[PDB]
C-alpha cells in the first residue's frame, strides 16, 4: 500500500488535472452578477516540473460551456450559458 | 457538450478531489532538503459550498505512504518513505 516512486513521479508531473476554478477568478470584472455554482471543474495544469525554477503552464488550450446560475442580488436569476477555458497540454517554463 | 446545470452544481460541490500538493507545504521545516518529485498527489477537499460564508473541510482525515526521493543538493539522495494527510469526507461549514 506504499506508493511506489515512479508512480508518485508520474502521477505528479505537470499536466492537465481537474481542477474546482472559482467562477469569479475566471470573469474578474463581474461586478452585475453572483454565480450558483461559485466554482466549475475544468481541466487545468497542475503539478511539478524537474527544475524548481519552472512552473507548469499551459501550451494548448481550449472552450466548454457550462449552464451557471446567474444571480442578480433582489433582482432575479436565470441560468445562462457561460464559457471556460480548458488546457489540453502543459509544459515547464520560466516564472 | 454544454455542461447541464444540476452536471456542473454537482461536480463543483465541496467534495475529496485529487490535488497536486507541494511537499515543502507539508513539511515546511524539511528545510535543508528538496524532494523528488516536488509535488504529490493527494485527495483534498476542493471545490464550493452553497453560502460564501460556507467553507469546504475534512470530517474524516487518513495517511497515505509514498516514496519520494530526498535530496541534499550538490551532495546526496536517497528514496525513502513520506507519510501524508489526505481527506475522506467533506461537508460545508461556518467559516
Amino acid at each position: 500500500e506504499v506508493v511506489k516512486f515512479m508512480d508518485v513521479y508520474q502521477r505528479s508531473y505537470c499536466h492537465p488535472i481537474e481542477t474546482l476554478v472559482d467562477i469569479f477568478q475566471e470573469y474578474p470584472d463581474e461586478i452585475e452578477y453572483i454565480f450558483k455554482p461559485s466554482c466549475v471543474p475544468l481541466m487545468r495544469c497542475g503539478g511539478c516540473c524537474n527544475d524548481e525554477g519552472l512552473e507548469c503552464v499551459p501550451t494548448e488550450e481550449s472552450n466548454i460551456t457550462m449552464q451557471i446560475m446567474r444571480i442578480k442580488p433582489h433582482q432575479g436569476q436565470h441560468i445562462g450559458e457561460m464559457s471556460f477555458l480548458q488546457h489540453n497540454k502543459c509544459e515547464c517554463r520560466p516564472k
